[PDB]
């Protein structure tokens, strides 16, 4: 043969709540009852697709409000915001507002060890309860601007007077352990604790109330049920900053949070890449990514990579652009790469570009010896006088072939990429393995490869010292990963390629 894929545990397929997805962020309309519906509780929270800090959720709205209240920006953030967007001389039927957070940048690097706390503020939208028994305050002109707290329209964060309400949030992360622990407050008042496990860049988890006595009148406490909603994410390239939400169980609060850690030059590990080369331009950029190297997001909008074939073309419509990807492949399950293009029908592609997206392998799962041998393929272009092309494909004696030799105990790689039908590859590469990715250079041959197989045309590309780099992929380290790419006078390349450990026999 001979060689074959190594038999491995496929990914434990998982549904996640309808709370539980991940997102660059979350925004909720306060709710407001009536006589006729007494009681209104959270409910059409929103996804939030835009990561841009400056832009308020719903801001044009706040422009008709009475006294548009927009919950100042802390300039010390620089990847997060929480907050709320409401009238803070609500009356009549008129919306009362919004409570949100947000996001950009989610992290593809997390600190190694270091115990970190994240420190910050937390906000609120109660539900509104009209009814009677429900016991909720009339008058409390000390603790808020407004009467009938969370009847008719929900109780926010932002009705709260300063003289006896401040809600600050403090989080203690320990990611050598991927566990979260931290208290929300009111002045120096505990009013929950939370707890929840990190995967990808995100956490999971639960907050328990402080105070379980919903009380009546004077005393009623709005903060007596628990959440098991408690999700959020780690944003920032290095998970420099966090924001998330949750709900109570009985739908009565939706709380959000927002906290940056106080760390200096933190040693800081790869969890997840996720990029795009730009074949015009042979340029890189970042792709928002959650830990699910199977969920592609364009534009916004999430690409769910799945498919029956070896490669599997998605069309898919994203702000009236039609947006074409062909993903790689049936064999990898910790990791995709592939082909992006938008392409009207219509019917010519343009704007062609690269990805590549892996969950990296944790480093404590690396293999500490071996060697093995890695077979896949890859996407390239590459581009002179004339143009080139690898399409990913399944034929491994003649297709669009990669191989890797891998040496764990010397901390080594190298590789070569074929073209089809090509007895030497066009690409080899070398490089160093440290921790769970590894980075080195991309070259031809000395005399480098004919872009047209057929016109003796032109001269050869040539390739020297371009950078590649890459990762391993999953539990075991049995996918790897990586891409490169260079442009100048004397030829461009942008390429993305994928392989699987290999058995023998």
């Amino acid at each position: 043969e001979e060689y074959k894929d190594v038999e491995t545990a496929k990914k434990e397929k998982e549904q996640l709540g309808e709370l539980m997805e991940p997102a660059l962020g979350y925004v909720v309309k306060v709710p407001v009852s009536s006589f006729e519906n007494k009681k209104v509780d959270i409910s059409d929270i929103e996804v939030i697709t835009n990561g841009n800090l400056d832009d308020v959720p719903y801001k044009a709205n706040s422009s008709k409000y009475n006294y548009p209240d927009i919950k100042t920006k802390d300039s010390s953030l620089q990847y997060v915001r929480s907050g709320y967007v409401i009238d803070g001389e609500h009356s009549g039927s008129n919306e009362k507002g919004y409570v949100y957070y947000k996001g950009n940048s989610p992290a593809k690097e997390l600190p190694v060890n270091q115990l970190l706390t994240y420190t910050g503020s937390w906000d609120f939208t109660s539900n509104a309860n009209l009814n009677n028994e429900e016991g909720r305050p009339n008058y409390l002109n000390d603790d808020y601007y407004t009467k009938f707290i969370g009847k008719r329209v929900g109780l926010v964060s932002g009705d709260a007077k300063p003289a006896k309400h401040k809600y600050t949030s403090q989080f203690e992360v320990d990611f050598a352990t991927k566990k979260m622990t931290g208290k929300l407050s009111d002045k120096e008042k505990t009013i929950y604790t939370v707890n929840a496990d990190i995967r990808g860049n995100r956490f999971t988890g639960a907050a328990t109330a402080s105070d379980k006595n919903k009380g009546k009148g004077e005393s009623y406490n709005f903060f007596s049920a628990d959440s098991q909603s408690l999700e959020g994410g780690f944003y920032g390239p290095k998970a420099e900053e966090m924001a998330g939400k949750f709900v109570a169980n009985d739908k009565s609060l939706f709380a959000v949070f927002s906290a940056k850690h106080n760390g200096s030059n933190v040693d800081t590990v790869r969890i997840i890449d996720a990029s795009k080369i730009d074949l015009t331009n042979f340029s890189i950029s970042e792709l928002n990514n959650f830990g699910d190297a199977s969920v592609l997001i364009i534009d916004g909008k999430k690409i769910k990579l799945a498919g029956s074939g070896f490669t599997n073309k998605h069309t898919i419509e994203i702000n009236g652009k039609t947006m074409v990807a062909v993903a790689c492949c049936s064999n990898l399950e910790y990791m995709k790469f592939g082909q992006l293009w938008q392409q009207a029908e219509g019917g010519k592609p343009e704007n062609n570009s690269l990805f590549l997206q892996g969950e990296r392998t944790a480093t404590d799962k690396m293999p500490k010896g071996g060697n093995y041998k890695y077979i896949g393929t890859w996407d390239a272009q590459v581009s002179k006088e004339n143009n080139w092309v690898a399409t990913a494909d399944d034929d491994r004696k003649a297709g669009y072939r990669t191989e890797f030799d891998v040496d764990f105990g010397n901390k080594n790689l190298s590789g070569k990429l074929f073209d089809k039908n090509g007895v030497n590859p066009v690409f080899t590469v070398d490089p160093k393995i440290d921790g769970n990715g590894f980075t080195g250079k991309a070259k031809t041959s000395d005399a480098g490869f004919a872009l047209d197989s057929g016109s003796s045309r032109y001269e050869n590309v040539k390739f020297n010292d371009v950078a590649v780099s890459g990762g391993f992929y999953g539990p075991t380290a049995a996918e790897l990963g990586g891409q490169f790419h260079h442009k100048s006078e004397n030829g461009s390349v942008g390429a993305v390629f994928g392989a699987k450990q290999q058995v023998k026999k």
